[PDB]
């Protein structure tokens, strides 16, 4: 029932520039195994990682809180530069998601997420592409996620977007900040599709992060701020809920460098 991703076409561009990073569920090392650091996914099937023949999806699928199973794409891109934008494309179906979540521990706690911009560091610093260095901040610019209920919506998409450059981690000393304590904008963009996929679109150039869902722009907001960051994308599953298991399916996996944003 199982195949490696590698295998089909559809996904064969994506994966040339991206490694895979998979936490073990029940591995005693405490990091995460990662693969495929050159670009080549031959041979690579995993229970976290596969293609399932009948429907030729990509799952991705992992059990356990803040286990990740994602594919991290190369390229640390800059997100100020006029008519370059770089893009992410996905279509994606949620694997029962309100079943991953239902024994989790307190409502905060139920959310997944799927697609991600993070930063590897400053512009200023001098460190290659697929890795991070002086500059990062534990904070990714926008995950988008599946959360079971929040504001009354029940299993719902949400953009979860970093409003400021600040380094909010435990260690920053600014926890107690203005900054800190109003960093997010935590916005709905639909309800998880009735049946079939969902097709997304993340767009960032041009100072700006674009994210469309069925071909429709849902979000479309200045990163001015952000853009002494370099950038990337992961695309998976990343658990925020606990004692559970998600997954995902997706359909297509995209990545590519664009003139100009899809805004519609
Ligand atoms: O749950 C929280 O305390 C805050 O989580 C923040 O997202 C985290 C996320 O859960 C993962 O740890 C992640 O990739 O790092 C994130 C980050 O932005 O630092 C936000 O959801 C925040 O609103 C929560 O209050």
């Amino acid at each position: 029932d199982k195949a490696a991703p590698a295998d089909y076409e559809q996904f064969q561009d994506v994966l040339k520039v991206s490694k895979l990073q998979a936490s073990d569920p029940e591995g005693k090392s405490g990091n995460k195994s990662e693969y495929a650091l050159n670009g080549e996914f031959d041979g690579l099937v995993l229970d976290s990682f596969y293609v399932d023949k009948a429907s030729e999806a990509l799952v991705f699928k992992m059990p356990g809180y803040k286990n990740a199973s994602e594919v991290r794409i190369y390229k640390n891109f800059n997100v100020g530069e006029a008519d370059k934008y770089y893009h992410l494309g996905a279509e994606i179906k949620p694997i029962n998601p309100r079943a991953s979540v239902a024994n989790t521990d307190k409502a905060k706690n139920d959310a997944i997420t799927y697609l991600q911009v993070h930063n590897a560091g400053s512009v200023s610093a001098d460190f290659p592409d697929g890795v991070s260095g002086e500059g990062y901040i534990p904070h990714p610019l926008v995950r988008v996620v599946y959360e079971a209920e929040r504001s009354g919506k029940n299993d719902w998409y949400w953009a979860v977007i970093k409003n400021n450059a600040v380094n909010c981690g435990s260690k920053s000393g600014n926890k107690g900040t203005e900054e800190c304590k109003n960093a997010y904008l935590k916005l709905p963009i639909a309800p998880i599709a009735k049946e079939g996929t969902d097709k997304f679109d993340i767009y960032v150039g041009g100072n700006k992060l674009i994210i469309n869902h069925n071909d429709k722009t849902a979000i479309n907001h200045d990163i001015t701020y952000w853009n002494e960051k370099k950038s990337y994308f992961k695309a998976g599953v990343y658990n925020q809920f606990k004692n559970g298991e998600s997954e995902a399916h997706f359909y297509k996996l995209t990545y590519s460098v664009e003139s100009e944003p899809v805004i519609r």
